[PDB]
């Protein structure tokens, strides 16, 4: 019918300033720091033990956990410049038959680099993937009362993987992940038994992190018809740090910006993009300092910043999803 507009229409339901203080307090940046995020900062690319672990680490992260979470691993082969590799995209979806989603992204990835240092991608993207987790964590108690009406719309997450190069940046050796997945969503009816309507059609927001972890971020507000959204964002950010629930944060230094960018990023949005998705891209421009460097590590993250983002984002999500 017309449920695929429903979207559209979509308002926040607003956190009072005794829910925003709650959330504040329900995000715990050490014990992600240490459960979430250390974890994954190892060598991570296709194939790779890094790989392996970094899947079972993201599985076991969610399945602890109370909310309803449903897991795929949307595995399959692609010839690379390497020779044929196989790749997997972790899935995980509450409420897997519901028509819509709000849709958090990431890729679990490391892009791959020769060695006495190794390239672990702190900021590309470990710690998207830990603040993934950290939010189904710090949220799961309010997530699980999505399993108990309402707007028929729900959360997943998404992993991407092989969404680095292998070699030289190309639209064919890269975004191997989202590339196959979004094609995959782009044929599969949704709901099942449905005409017409494709699992793209439930995406009622892909909100894509990507690079984030480095001091004073700035990201710009890309697609106006995800602007509203952004707005969001700049608004929680605002409303947070006149509350006293940041830590080492000034309007100055604020993160959510007024303008939008000129250039075109390529990143795993881009085949949801193209096919109509909402996005929400959540990178800054410019790219951390590290990018595609030895130094993209732990010790060049900043917890602050991060935990910051965390409380911003989790925020957010509650208030999409009227939890
Ligand atoms: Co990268």
């Amino acid at each position: 019918s017309a449920w695929p507009e429903e979207k559209n229409y979509h308002q926040p339901a607003i956190l009072n300033s005794s829910a925003l203080r709650q959330i504040a307090e329900g995000t715990s940046i050490s014990e992600m720091w240490q459960n979430d995020l250390q974890p994954l900062l190892i060598e991570r690319y296709p194939g790779s033990p890094g790989s392996y672990a970094a899947r079972q680490h993201i599985m076991q992260r969610i399945q602890r956990l109370q909310a309803d979470w449903v897991l795929e691993i949307d595995t399959f082969l692609s010839q690379t410049p390497e020779g044929e590799r196989s790749f997997s995209n972790i899935i995980s979806t509450l409420n897997p038959t519901a028509k819509r989603h709000l849709v958090l992204a990431c890729h679990y990835d490391s892009k791959y680099f020769s060695h006495n240092r190794v390239f672990v991608g702190a900021t590309d993207s470990a710690v998207p993937c830990a603040m993934m987790l950290e939010l189904a964590r710090a949220l799961d108690k309010k997530l699980l009362s999505l399993k108990t009406s309402k707007p028929d719309l729900s959360l997943q997450l998404i992993f991407f993987d092989g969404e680095e190069a292998f070699l030289h940046w190309s639209p064919q050796d890269s975004l191997y992940g989202s590339r196959h997945l979004a094609a995959k969503m782009a044929s599969t009816p949704h709901p099942p038994g449905a005409r017409g309507t494709s699992q793209l059609h439930g995406m009622d927001l892909l909100v894509l992190l990507d690079l984030i972890g480095a001091p004073n971020p700035t990201f710009p507000n890309f697609f106006p018809n995800s602007a509203r959204w952004f707005e969001r964002l700049q608004a929680i950010e605002h409303e947070l740090h006149e509350l006293g629930l940041l830590k080492d944060h000034s309007l100055e230094g604020r993160y959510f910006q007024n303008y939008s960018y000129g250039g075109v990023i390529q990143d795993d949005h881009i085949p949801f993009l193209r096919r109509g998705v909402p996005v929400l891209h959540l990178i800054p421009s410019p790219f951390p300092e590290v990018w595609h460097t030895m130094d993209d590590n732990e010790e060049n993250l900043d917890e602050s910043t991060i935990d910051n983002l965390n409380k911003i984002l989790q925020v957010f999500v509650l208030e999409y999803l009227h939890l």
